[PDB]
Parts: structure tokens; sequence; C-alpha cells
């Protein structure tokens, strides 16, 4: 510890909200990752699992669940500005097999913004492409595509599957083999691989039993990331430009515009994938704008749509039985931060506590 030192007064501040948070949640481990300033600092806590004990180190790897989501998107985004895809053009014209159905009437732009209708849960039962086809080619919303935003699985499923045909690939090669690695994301992982396996943290669940997320049908597009700390970082700095990122044009353009704001729902503005609020915020109005999981609300367009702005808040929640985990960042401060825990904690705590640490800086 140093006084006037960067990284031990942000130090003092994390410790001062982390230790609790996972004293009073019984976290086993975390990893709290903060830029500010062009610089980064990694707090990591505790356990990644308990037998054998093992320390959560730099490299421990954690699920991130709906933070998958912003991949997908990311994904889409870069489809859409290589021009392979249109987020206006319907589910159906990208997926054949689905014309004649109600997809002819969903955009790629609702399955983005969770505003088709889809539910949250892919049906337990559907276990290939043949039996997702028939479900979707069956399917109907209770209210047209475009009125409401109900958060999505399926709809980020279709989403990223969409994007990663329409550049040639499986989404699975798109995310591993072309987005990740453009971001500089060499910890970052769809399937965990065997030098990997030591450091990939043990989740903890309700009842305190060590799991990790099975991964179902259309689940790396909806929940599949597991990653370090350090490599979300990364992601948000170059969501905030801040990053050389190895001079990819289209993926700077691609990341920014993800941030694109398309309709308004309650206190946030849905983006793809991504969520905002005004900056600055007040915690009541950011703690309603992160209990929109499971419930559906009415949505607004935002046309034209509103550019990637500064002055905002960006954020996703992610969890599975397992995890808990939370992005924020205020590109107008250059700021944000990366809270990963191997518990799922409610998502009240998540935000409190990133908002007090962003505060502080």
């Amino acid at each position: 510890h140093h006084a006037n030192i960067d990284e031990s007064k942000i130090k003092d501040t994390v410790d001062d909200l982390i230790q609790p948070l996972m004293q009073k949640n019984n976290i086993p481990g975390m990893s709290v990752a903060v830029t500010v300033n062009g610089k980064n600092y990694i707090y990591n806590y505790g356990l990644a699992a308990k037998q054998p004990q093992q320390p959560v180190t730099e490299n421990t790897l954690f699920e991130v669940g709906s933070l998958s989501k912003t991949f997908a998107a990311t994904l889409a985004s870069y489809a859409q500005v290589s021009g392979k895809l249109s987020l206006d053009q319907s589910v159906s014209h990208y997926v054949p097999e689905l014309r004649g159905s109600s997809f002819d009437h969903v955009s790629v732009l609702n399955v983005g913004t969770h505003t088709s209708g889809l539910q949250l849960f892919m049906p337990e039962d559907i276990k290939n492409t043949t039996q997702l086809m028939a479900y979707l080619k069956a399917w109907k919303p209770a209210d047209a595509a475009g009125t409401h935003r109900v958060f999505s699985n399926i709809g980020t499923g279709l989403l990223g599957m969409i994007a990663a045909k329409s550049l040639g690939v499986s989404y699975e090669d798109a995310i591993e083999k072309t987005l990740l690695p453009q971001l500089g994301m060499h910890h970052s992982y769809l399937k965990v691989p065997a030098d990997q396996m030591e450091n990939y943290a043990w989740g903890y669940n309700k009842k305190d039993e060590p799991v990790h997320v099975n991964m179902e049908i259309l689940g790396n597009e909806a929940y599949g990331i597991k990653t370090t700390s350090s490599d979300l970082l990364r992601y948000v700095q170059a969501n905030m430009g801040q990053l050389k990122l190895d001079a990819n044009a289209k993926m700077q353009q691609a990341l920014t515009a993800t941030h694109t704001g398309y309709f308004k729902s309650g206190e946030i503005t849905q983006d793809l994938m991504w969520e905002q609020l005004p900056y600055p915020v007040s915690l009541p109005n950011l703690l309603t704008g992160n209990d929109m999981a499971m419930t559906k609300s009415v949505a607004t367009p935002i046309v034209p749509p509103l550019p990637p702005q500064e002055n905002v808040w960006i954020n996703k929640t992610g969890s599975t039985n397992g995890f808990g985990a939370y992005i924020a960042f205020v590109p107008a401060k250059k700021m944000g931060i990366v809270m990963l825990a191997n518990k799922n904690y409610s998502i009240d705590q998540r935000v409190t506590v990133a908002y007090k640490i962003l505060s502080s800086l």
C-alpha cells in the first residue's frame, strides 16, 4: 500500500466494497478490473475453487452468462459494417427455412434488441437444428414484434447465428477465430481448452455445489463465454476506442455501432445487446434499469436511432447457475468496471457496488 499512488487509492475503495460483498453473499472468489485515465487495475479475491483450493489469479476464467450476448451483437455489427448483414431485413430473409412463418415479420434488429417477442429460455427439449427450426416455424408472439421488449436467449441465438452465416462460418468459428482474436482477447473462450482448465473457476450454485454451465443449442450466443477480468477490461477499453486494436478499422466501427440506441423501454435505452442509461444516472434508476431480465415491457422505437453516445452509462449483467458478472462503462469518462464472481449473487448488489466504485473515480 502507498499513499498517493493510483493502484492503492482504487484498491482501498474496491476492497472496502468487495470484501463485505463476498462475505455477506458467501462468494468464494472474485476479480474486479477497473480502467480510468487509460490505466488498468486488476484486483483478485479469494478462491476459484474450494477443494482442492485454488486462488483467483490473473488467469482465472469465469462464466459470464449474458455478457456473452454482447459478443453476438459485436459480431452482427461487424457483419453489418462489412456489408454482409442488414439489421432491418427480416429473419426469414437470412434463414430461408423460416420463410412464410412469423419470422417474415421479425427483423434482425428485433432479435438484436429483445423486441421479437421470443421468450427468455430455449425450450429444454430442443436438442438439434431440425427441432429448433420446427419450433421457430410454428411460433407466434402474443404481441407484434417491435412493440415490447422481452429479454431473450432465443432471439440472441438467432442474432449470432445469422451474423455468423452472413460471414460464411459457424458462430463458434466466428467468435473464436475472428472476433475474439481481432479484439486481442486471447483468454476468452466458448470452449475452454485443456491448458486452461486449471484456470477455469468452479461456480457455486444456490446450494453451494460446484457447477459449470451446460452448453445447449444456441447457447454459445446467449451464455457461452468464459473469460478473465483482464480480457473483459480490454473489451471495455476497445468499446471506448482506447486501443490501437491492430489497425482493425472495421472492428472499431463494429464495436462502437453496438452502442446505437434503438428502443426506449422504462429507464433504459436498448442498444444492440448493450443497454444504457443517461449519465449521470441515479442509483434508483440504474437499479430499475437492471431489473428487466424476465418481464415484458413496452418498447418504443428510436428512429432515427440514437448514435453511439459518450454521456451514457453502458452496462450488462450476466449470470449462470454458479456465476455472477457485471460490466459497466461511461465513455465520456473513459472509465469502466468488470466484476466477476463464482457465485450468482443479486443484481442490485452488483450494480450498487459498481456505481459506488465508478463514482469514486
